[PDB]
């Protein structure tokens, strides 16, 4: 509650349609156009690994084999509820690809590690767009909900089938506009919705998937990062939008 006072004027321009139940936080958030400052740097966030941020978006994992890439928010986020909305492309030459990209809510930096790009073992929530099938069962590319209390080891090679709250099966690869991600935490229950990009509308969201009652952190970075195997795709991302929710 209580509207965002530590912004400047064109900022405040820059981010018109997202100020005017929700509130706006700017300092959680990153878009284009002009996403990075004339130093190279993402505003409020730190990045790692391969992850090259430009003018238009973050380039976490680039076409090349084994790359890995991230990109956090400097502070920790203190919410009760809270909505975030991701922006991203996944493109590559032919019909499967790999591995893929993840969207975090956890009480530490995860800048490197086996799990998407980032770390293993986490304490938080994972929401994993996988877009290899590792267990060979032909259900990918997927949506998958991994919450972790810093015990798990997630299990890759099962594409975390046995480590899941919560999953669906949608093709986010290879579309002709942006894909983009709506992830709720309100009043207990987590929520994924998926706009797939086959349209101009932006607000063209469909129910992906719902963990209910689930419990996470007090305080937590957002994180968004991607990977690649043998198959690669390049993984970009043109805005993570923040929002705190009231009642
Ligand atoms: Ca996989
Ligand atoms: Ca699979």
């Amino acid at each position: 509650h209580h509207h965002h006072s530590s912004g400047l004027v064109p900022r405040g321009s820059h981010m018109a349609g997202t100020q005017a139940h929700r509130r706006f936080e700017y300092k959680y958030s990153f878009k284009g156009p002009h996403l990075v400052q004339s130093d190279g740097t993402v505003p409020f966030w730190a990045h790692a690994g391969n992850a090259i941020p430009s003018a238009d978006q973050i380039r976490i994992a680039p076409s090349l084999k084994s790359q890995r890439g991230s990109v956090w928010t400097k502070t920790k986020a203190a919410f009760e509820n809270w909505e975030v909305e991701v922006t991203f492309r996944v493109t590559g030459r032919g019909r499967i690809g790999a591995d893929g990209l993840a969207i975090w809510y956890t009480e530490n930096q995860g800048l490197d590690g086996p799990v998407f790009g980032s770390a293993d073992m986490w304490n938080g929530v994972g929401i994993f767009f996988d877009s290899f099938d590792n267990d060979g069962k032909k259900n990918n590319p997927a949506i998958v909900v991994v919450g972790n209390n810093g015990q798990i080891n997630y299990d890759h090679q099962n594409d975390g089938a046995t480590q899941a709250l919560a999953s669906c099966q949608r093709d986010f690869r290879n579309k002709p506009y942006p894909v983009r991600a709506k992830i709720t935490y309100y009043q207990k229950t987590l929520t994924v919705m998926i706009n797939n990009g086959f349209t101009p509308d932006k607000n063209d969201y469909e129910f992906c998937a719902k963990v209910e009652n689930m419990v996470i952190p007090t305080q937590g970075h957002f994180g968004i990062s991607a990977a690649t195997g043998g198959l690669a795709d390049d993984h970009d991302v043109l805005s993570f939008l923040t929002f705190q929710l009231t009642e």
